[PDB]
């Protein structure tokens, strides 16, 4: 099998409501779509949703990295040899996990369609039957966050992820409000997106959250400070998750060496795709670190890819890919059974791409041969 | 797909010459063969070559562990869901990597035959085109070891693994003899199989091997002493490999934490098969530890499985599976191109099993339904 | 003062001869030039030479990161407030040091021209009067490297940097050849550009270089492995320098914590410009780590900026910016007095930009207002 | 530019009320003023307020160190080359940060006046717009401290620094009294000035301060014991600041290595001036340690210099320079907008020196040419 052409689509996914977190507000979600063609007629779809604040990659930079740097060398290569494909991309350019992920996902889609098997059957098989879906609440005034939670509870949601990180006192008030409104039978996890910056602010914040039954605190400090995460962990009994601070095996090695976390948020966009994500899961398993497969808020394409990894591993105990539930328009048709997510048994990513929607959301594109 | 039956064959592979190492001498190699049948008619072959001195598993103990403990629960399960199969086996019984490997290998053979792809294409794809083959020299008097090396050099061999470990002074004489006979353009690695026992004896031995150009020293101390390996590594510049001291991710975690090795000998019989072997490779990669896929001296079945793992990973830089070259009779037909090993592109393990040879070597058997 | 417009020029600097190192060969050097205009008429020039293999930034990706992400927010900002400018860029996007450097350099050029002072007078003043210039020898056969060295010695060079990293045995032969040809009164430093990959290969290589009087060994292992650098340092007495393994203060923190290096190669393209480079120098000084200001092979623009940092700090004891000596065409006119480099006392970067040459080398451009 | 003469003035700044802390009581504040003249007519003012208990420098010792040791070598040197000036002073004499600071500040005043820019524009530019001003309460009976706080609250103060450190039980009573009187919307930080001496006394004290909402505890133990600070930090969740224990980069290195503090009080008088202070800020930033620029209670001269550093760095989040608010007479005219401090945009330190006041407060003086 040989790659004959790679279509690149710079699209923008419309959000029902702006997604607001500690480091930024998103009115919509720019994404790069990959359509990989082969000499055998088998097509594969990939996606790269870049988050400037996490990996230093942007919508436009990713489009061009793919067009001028990554894809040229890929023409003629076999999508089935994923280890080789990744070695070639890594030898060509360091980092750029989001760009590499777009390629990796398309290769797996092709592999599954070629072998007529779901992607999860190719990376360990099916392990999970379903996962609960967690609703992510954007930053807002305490009462506003509490009201949205109540509203989503009527929709069937039983697990929430609270976005905080602007001011410790205010963040504590936000969390108290939500917990008070939903009761103690609703799951709540808190994501600071680096907002508390250091261990002192974090430990002070944690002093007021012990009685609120928080499942875990995610990335309270600046990404680069793994040392601070380990220090906080030595002084609190609340589970800690690292997100922005974990991208590749480089950071996983440090997290393990320093005992810096109880959980890690593995994301295809941070490590380079399905293949690197599986390696990270295997590394975390060695150290008994629980894993979650999150996302940058992606379309059905990358979201499906993430689930295929999650459903194939026992060490992955939670998932956070809800882009399709946030967008008013999607190029794929990944189906959710809120409050649960299950995967069908169709080939590859197991979804269908609406060509009309794809072109409708495309701002600019190119084809590399 | 469902497993309908599992045939267990207790066989004995005949050796041209006894294989002699530090901890024992083998006149032949007892092995357990697995023939897995499915409701779809697809058959898979697995193999478990137990080494009592390494994993505490024996020929007979493995046969019975498979018959009474592992296989019963496997009937009805899907061989394609390898993560699930391993979780079930692990939940049933701790350890017994050789017994689990026999099952794991058969599952992959079935997966490849079902998808009409070589096993390596299912665990990362093809990365390597070939590997040099290293001839293992059994322990013997210095001149006798040097003569066999000269003899094998005429056969095309250009890489040798010297078995030593009975007495430091004598082991040094053995190594000096071989190097002196073959010249400095021949690769030589030394395997002590725990023979020097501790760091003091090892460091004393290493003082006399600096000018002999040894590629690496393998397992100089007792298996359980990872601390000693790290101590030796802090005081020598000769590459160190751990074998018996590494079985599962439990020891890999320690090796990484303590910086105890430059290389590790990963073996399907020590970790439970292809799936666990891949996880170990991923873990080693994180820490920059070079990997080799060795063996316990196995038939074409397990030897092929080992190569499928090796050929799919960049981190695996050497291989040591030469059972087929040591036996006067083999149940499989794995082909070697001494001094090289290449893999064909046939489905599954890519080999053919000679039913007549299998029954000829069988001492006792059973079928579990 | 306010930034009114930023011109972006995607150019390609022609090389007299291809520059060849362990990870790649360069026929020419693609660069992004920044021309910053202000409401006061003061113009500033910046430059971003991206090295895909070091920071995950490319020629095209950098052009677009600047055009769509970094520059828009900069319009209206005061170039004089460098701390603020960097905070804004960092809040906008993580990483992308090369893109940020192009902006930072232009700001300093404007600051110096506005205050009518050389850049070095604005970041500590002049400390050094001159620095010796080291000729970088691209990878080639031992005799070919030795001959080029002899040739450059006639040109006045008395210090050489040998590029190696393809094979330990061959690299040792290259180094032996050069030292043997130039004698022992010529300075030689060796740069492996990650070629030896790990500590085992590195320590083996170092065993044969003790009698060759090598000033220091630069980046022998893969960039991400700071642990390996510390391990090598614990077992050798040859000075060690980290290059690709050091980009931002994140890695400097690890290098200091782990005692991983004797020297570090600080580069504007790896940390984001003059301002971040000064911070890194201050951090290294605290731990007694010697610093060198290297480069990615840049035009007079970025090369001058690098020297301005070097000449202002006692902790910076060597420099490696020779792009202007390697290109057959340059947009700036930085003057070298081989075997020495001195800086004039003109405002800003102290050089003149040839508009005709700039346009001649431009492949594509844009202006952001 | 060349230094032509340096005037040294030994003055005494009158205090409205005696300043009382754990290690001493001050009826007034002896200070050394520096008036630096240049061949260009540009004059610069510097100041050295020695605290015998912190750096081992005294009013008289500093006057003489400047007159006989530091200034002679400075005559003829260029004030613009600060890195060089500091290297010369350091090569001449180790330590004496207060004496060196007096020189460093005058050089920066000249640099800013020469380039017609505020000092902050020369060391990173303006980052902050304003800082809240914290009123320092001298040690006194609990009720007396509580009353002064109430009184200053009417003056507009909303942040207080409580001086304690004579007896744990009594110090706790002092803190309880003040918090009870001002309510919970007033910021309070506690400075023990080494009064609790060790970790046992400190941890016992902290047991009773958890419910009083203290922003941070400053220097509870003896200066030289960084180990004790790290031990306390491992057993408390109250933010810890080091003051007397931090002088030069020597102690910063230890603080970072041992994770001994959440915050550090950087002072020009402890490190040698503006230039060394900036280096310390850069070092702290690497480790995520928050910085504050404090003072020894200085005139507008040194106080202004301190603010210029603070206003130029994001890592500096608080300031403590209130000498001008404590003295009944000042030689400079630094303006405060209680409860805030803002900096004008005038050249150099941006203040005016009253020659009449200077001579009025001078006890003895000299001129070095
Ligand atoms: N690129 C937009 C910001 C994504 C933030 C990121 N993702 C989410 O919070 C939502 C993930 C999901 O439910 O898909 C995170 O975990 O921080
Ligand atoms: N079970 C018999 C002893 C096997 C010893 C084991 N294997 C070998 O030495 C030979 C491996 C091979 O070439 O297949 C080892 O590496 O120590
Ligand atoms: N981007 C092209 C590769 C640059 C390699 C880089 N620079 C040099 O070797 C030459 C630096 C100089 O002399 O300017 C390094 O130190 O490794
Ligand atoms: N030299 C007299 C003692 C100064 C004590 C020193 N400074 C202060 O407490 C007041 C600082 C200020 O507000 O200027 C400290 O922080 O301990
Ligand atoms: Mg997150
Ligand atoms: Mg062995
Ligand atoms: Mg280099
Ligand atoms: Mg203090």
């Amino acid at each position: 099998m040989k790659i004959t052409a790679i279509h690149l689509y710079a699209i923008r996914l419309p959000l029902r409501n702006p997604f607001v977190i500690s480091y930024g507000s998103y009115s919509d979600m720019p994404s790069i779509i990959v359509k990989m063609e082969t000499d055998e007629g088998i097509i594969g779809y990939g996606e790269g949703v870049a988050d400037d604040h996490v990996t230093g990659e942007s919508w436009e930079s990713t489009f061009h990295t793919l067009k001028h740097t990554l894809t040229p060398a890929l023409i003629g290569q076999n999508p089935m040899n994923i280890e080789k494909i990744h070695d070639m991309m890594d030898n060509t350019i360091y980092g750029v996990p989001t760009a590499k992920a777009a390629i990796d996902i398309a290769c797996f889609d092709i592999m599954g369609k070629k072998l007529n098997q779901p992607v999860y059957q190719l990376i360990g098989g099916r392990y999970h039957e379903e996962f609960p879906v967690t609703h992510v609440l954007s930053i807002a005034d305490p009462e506003n966050m509490a009201e949205e939670a109540a509203s989503m509870i009527q929709k069937g949601y039983q697990s929430f992820k609270m976005k905080v990180g602007t001011n410790v006192k205010e963040d504590v008030k936000r969390i108290e409000a939500v917990r008070e409104r939903v009761g103690n039978d609703i799951a709540i996890r808190v994501d600071v997106n680096q907002g508390w910056k250091n261990s002192a602010n974090t430990l002070t914040a944690l002093r007021s959250l012990g009685h609120l039954n928080i499942d875990w605190i995610e990335q309270p400090v600046i990404a680069d400070d793994i040392d601070a995460m380990a220090h906080i962990r030595s002084k609190t009994d609340l589970p800690l998750m690292i997100d922005e601070g974990l991208k590749s095996s480089r950071e996983m090695r440090q997290i393990i060496k320093l005992e810096a976390a109880d959980k890690v948020n593995i994301k295809l966009m941070k490590c380079g795709g399905i293949y690197p994500a599986v390696k990270l899961a295997h590394q975390a398993e060695m150290a008994g670190i629980e894993c979650q497969v999150g996302s940058m808020v992606e379309s059905s394409v990358a979201s499906s890819a993430g689930f295929h990894v999650a459903f194939s591993k026992k060490i992955i105990t939670s998932v956070e890919l809800t882009g399709p539930l946030k967008f008013t328009k999607d190029i794929g048709n990944l189906h959710y059974d809120v409050p649960f997510i299950r995967l069908n048994e169709k080939p590859g990513l197991g979804i269908e791409i609406n060509e009309d929607t794809l072109q409708e959301l495309t701002v600019f594109q190119d084809i590399v041969r």
